[PDB]
DNA sequence: TTTTGCCATGTAATTACCTAA
DNA sequence: ATTAGGTAATTACATGGCAAA
């Protein structure tokens, strides 16, 4: 899949969600997908990477 | 779906007894020796590990 | 017994998500 | 973003077995 760039609103909402729970459940991912206008896979990958930076 | 031969399952079981986790190399050796693809071996080990957890 | 018919089961393979690189 | 290997949960099959006329 192509490399994308998140808008400031997308990044803000993504950051507030990760603040509550670093893990996404399926329904939750689907919801953030239609609400933000982002492919579920991009949201899934964003959470993986954010968790990886936190550990380091 | 492939069904392993008597001597294959035998070698697989013995290998699994000495080490339940494969290294890329061991996996290659078993492949060329048993005439199986590396994927059939990887999945055999994954499943063996899973079957063991239930008992 | 013989024969016919259904189904429990062991198991290879697939799928989704994870970490770590 | 991609990649490999792991776990856990399913699925799809080849079988052997048991039931019963």
């Amino acid at each position: 899949r192509p490399r994308t760039a998140f808008s400031s609103e997308q990044l803000a909402r993504l950051k507030r969600e990760f603040n509550e729970n670093r893990y996404l459940t399926e329904r939750r991912r689907q919801q953030l997908s239609s609400e933000l206008g982002l492919n579920e896979a991009q949201i899934k990958i964003w959470f993986q990477n954010k968790r990886a930076k936190i550990k380091k």
